């Protein structure tokens, strides 16, 4: 009847251990000291045995083979890919929101009095949107990869540095927007190689016809479509559909994996792999 | 040659990548100047909208993402591992590249709070790197990354505080060929880049190693060094070894000669060098 101590669990955590295996038991307190050096031992070869393939054949970690895949088949219908600023305004972070209510603030990296890092990608493709819309004709597509940070989280996995995927279409017209995010949701999650999931709709006062892209409990993203309330503020007056994913959640839900930092941003980890082994 | 573009209009001309010749050219008076600029103006946006349908039709992304690509499988390719660090860094991380109040490094820097700061350059993240591997891997590794730094103060006439910075090392490069290595760090990257001219000027500091920078005739490509380091210790490094660091923005501003060095940069007046600012 006894399990696993504290920093045999950690470790063993960190080091990807099944579900399974961290619920083990043993008889005596001894006997698991004896079977603990041997499963950290297995999964720290297998650590080593997939850092080979690193070394040797991918070069580049999973985020990366990730993001170029997902890249390449969204320019193959036709998305234009944009790289914007990390950084953004006061001022641009307050238009995510109607009235003089701005929760966001509460949240983000405050870097001056008026600059601060983006928590998410929408204020710069809001701001794409309408310089774009006056020089080409619609549909207009355009995407983009890249990371976005917040302060809080809102459970004890969000991190602080998270890579995010948000791919729009302006031009949408309004009978097609449900398939559209549809379409979105199947070219992005097929590319990951993610084939099930399902897009529970939703519809609230302020989110609006919200749509959660769902594999079961889990969310791989959020979506949502205009005209929307914040168009406003943003001047664009054309109906839209708009997917958010954060891809060390696609890495995890994908390689089922324990923690969420085991792929992200890290010195720790490398491509999933905990670097102080064997 | 009486009258010149106003402080006006010559910084509207700017934007849109006019050349030396006609940001220079003179006129003879208010008008025969009010009436070639609207002219240039004109080309010049029909330039970048032509540009655009370029991006918007084939490329499908702009050239900073074309680059990193390029470059990224270039170093694949003589066996470099690509990591990814966090661009956030603690205090201390900062002090070991030796400061504290001493240099400005540390007025230098975006800080968060009392113990962290964005990264202003990737050495610290693939020192700790090289650390964990060379524990794991036989020498020499081979490592590079290609991520977003940040500074908060103007050293020349352009400053981003955004930037991409490629740093690629080599952990274990034997002594009498470490000048060799960063002459071929410097050959892969930048031929991959459309450079080919080019020349590592090794400074051997009487006082603190040696210090190499990669010239453009007069401008800076990339910024490099050579280990046993002085700071290697503080890092537990123990190794000879080579690293090479560029900025992509200026690389790129170098390459396609452009006038701001944020029209490539990640921005939202910007797209792929072209002010969307445009009609």
């Amino acid at each position: 009847s006894s399990f696993w101590t504290k920093v045999q669990y950690q470790r063993l955590k960190e080091l990807n251990a099944s579900g399974e295996q961290l619920e083990m038991g043993f008889s005596d307190a001894l006997s698991r000291d004896r079977a603990f050096q041997g499963i950290e031992h297995q999964l720290m070869s297998q650590g080593k045995r997939h850092l080979e393939q690193l070394r040797t054949v991918k070069h580049r970690p999973a985020l990366l083979e990730l993001e170029e895949k997902l890249a390449k088949a969204l320019h193959q219908q036709g998305f234009v890919q944009v790289v914007t600023p990390t950084i953004i305004t006061k001022s641009a972070l307050a238009k995510m929101t109607i009235g003089e209510d701005h929760p966001l603030f509460s949240q983000v990296f405050w870097l001056d009095g008026k600059k601060c890092l983006r928590p998410m990608l929408a204020p710069n493709l809001y701001t794409l949107w309408r310089e774009l819309e006056r020089l080409w004709d619609k549909p207009i597509r355009i995407f983009e990869i890249g990371t976005c940070y917040r302060k809080e989280s809102q459970g004890a996995q969000h991190l602080n540095e998270f890579t995010m995927l948000n791919l729009t279409e302006l031009g949408t017209p309004l009978e097609e927007r449900h398939q559209r995010l549809e379409d979105m949701a199947r070219w992005v999650l097929e590319a990951a190689g993610i084939r099930e999931f399902e897009l529970v709709t939703e519809s609230s006062v302020v989110y609006g016809d919200t749509v959660d892209v769902m594999k079961g409990d889990l969310e791989l993203a959020s979506g949502a479509m205009g005209p929307h309330f914040l168009d406003e503020k943003w001047e664009i007056f054309d109906p839209w559909v708009g997917l958010g994913f954060g891809l060390e959640r696609l890495l995890m839900i994908r390689e089922g994996t324990q923690h969420v930092q085991s792929m992200a941003r890290s010195l720790s980890y490398l491509d999933g792999v905990r670097l102080n082994i064997n």
